[PDB]
């Protein structure tokens, strides 16, 4: 029933110049988000394991455009054509200093765990709070394992969730019930093998 997860975080070049070329500033921020991120999922029987922590320090390896659909192409495009080859890992996820045009804060594809090209996700690096980046970068992951947003009843002892379609300060660090149903049943039906091993 356990399944395991290997990911690679991928920090851009505006995330290095928003933190003053500070690497181990920007790793602190990236490990307290991995922290707590591991709790939530580990409710859902998914053990996250961090593979790698990548740092664009030299310049960006893609075009980074405030079209936050056109960048999710080229990251995992790239992702196949580079970093996999590099890396063993099941999905990889882009940290952009970035503001995506529209009221985009974070994007991934659905349903696409351990397809090369299609199993990464875009997250705006958008709060001081490290907990509201952390639960979108949570978020966007869920998208890759099949589940949609939170509607109704859906909840967490408390109804306002990782998947809720808003993020406010009011929204706790846990996934709904409706979360874990969607995301075991994907794995129940899909079994991507990557998060087998
Ligand atoms: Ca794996
Ligand atoms: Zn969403």
């Amino acid at each position: 029933f356990q399944r395991y997860m290997e990911i690679v975080i991928v920090v851009d070049h505006s995330m290095v110049k928003k933190y003053n070329g500070d690497s181990d500033s920007i790793k602190a921020w990236v490990y307290e988000m991995i922290n707590t991120i591991t709790e939530s999922y580990s409710y859902l029987k998914i053990d996250i394991s961090l593979s790698g922590l990548e740092i664009w320090s030299g310049k960006d390896l893609i075009d980074v455009e405030a079209s936050a659909g056109n960048t999710l192409k080229s990251f995992g495009e790239w992702r196949a054509k580079d970093l996999i080859h590099r890396i063993s890992h099941d999905n990889a996820q882009l940290l952009t200093a970035t503001d995506f045009d529209g009221a985009t804060i974070g994007l991934a594809y659905v349903a696409s765990m351990c397809n090369p090209k299609r199993s990464v996700g875009v997250i705006q690096d958008h709060s001081s709070v490290n907990r509201l980046v952390a639960i979108t970068l949570a978020h966007e992951m869920a998208h890759n394992l099949g589940v949609s947003h939170d509607e109704g009843s859906c909840s967490c002892g408390g109804k306002s969730c990782i998947m809720s379609p808003s993020i406010s300060d009011e929204t706790i660090k846990y996934f709904s019930d409706c979360s874990y149903i969607q995301c075991r049943d994907y794995i129940s039906k899909e079994n991507p093998p990557c998060i087998l091993n």
